[PDB]
């Protein structure tokens, strides 16, 4: 058979994470589900460091990439999106006692951790670039999301942006009860892809083809409870 490589970072919780050494959570799941049973490919999964992530697809070592991924347009001219795996809106998270961050307009001159080449990393800095009289302070860190929201909480920095998923899973599991969760606006729909590399063309046929399989035959509602609690799916129509 072919195997194929999807490369992930381990985080974030419950997207991904490890238990007993080995990778778990939903899209990892999800991703062993497409390929059971497959009578072309066989699936492998490895760890790497992030930007090893992209840089491994753009080299081609990598097939596929699972990492609670969003969608970009420059992402898209680099890679392929698969179907939808997930909806997760995204949120601000301060300190409750904070009174002076109510939403994203009150920013300036305050202070996060963000991680490069993410979502949330790339929207701050073009906020930036508009707000230069009074711009947001921006540190980046390779740390992964469960250690930039432990500081947050430990007050090292005035806010994080992430989405309402992986933000109530830490704050759950951290006991981190000092944090507010404030809900943010999305133009587009806060869809999560599993992504593969340029010319990866006859695999995503298979694995969109899965994906729609495993949305109708009920697997990812029973994976999306396992893992987070309830059903956090796209809309049918846009499960494509
Ligand atoms: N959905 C966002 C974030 C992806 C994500 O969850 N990245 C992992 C690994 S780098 C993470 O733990 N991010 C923490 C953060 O962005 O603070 C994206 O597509 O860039």
């Amino acid at each position: 058979k072919k195997e194929i490589i999807v490369a992930t970072n381990g985080s974030p919780r419950p997207f991904i994470y490890e238990e007993n050494g080995e990778l778990t959570g939903y899209e990892i799941e999800v991703v062993r589900a497409i390929f059971k049973d497959s009578d072309k490919y066989d699936v492998k999964f490895e760890k790497t460091e992030w930007s090893g992530v992209f840089a491994g697809l753009d080299a081609d070592r990598y097939n596929m990439a699972v990492n609670n991924l969003s969608y970009t347009k420059e992402r898209a001219e680099k890679y392929l999106y698969a179907a939808p795996i997930a909806q997760n809106p995204n949120v601000l998270v301060v300190k409750k006692d904070d009174s002076s961050i109510k939403s994203l307009d009150d920013i300036g001159g305050k202070s996060t951790e963000v991680v490069q080449a993410t979502t949330s990393a790339k929207q701050l800095e073009a906020y930036n670039a508009e707000h230069t009289d009074n711009p947001t302070i921006l540190n980046y860190t390779k740390a992964d999301f469960q250690q930039i929201m432990v500081r947050l909480s430990d007050g090292q920095f005035d806010y994080k942006i992430f989405d309402k998923i992986g933000v109530e899973t830490v704050i759950k599991n951290q006991g981190l009860d000092n944090l507010k969760v404030i809900e943010l606006p999305s133009d587009q729909q806060p869809y999560v892809y599993p992504l593969l590399a340029q010319g990866q063309d006859e695999l995503k046929s298979f694995v969109d083809k899965r994906i729609k399989e495993l949305y109708k035959d009920g697997t990812l509602e029973k994976l999306s409870k396992q893992f987070f609690g309830d059903t956090y799916l796209p809309a049918e129509a846009d499960i494509k």
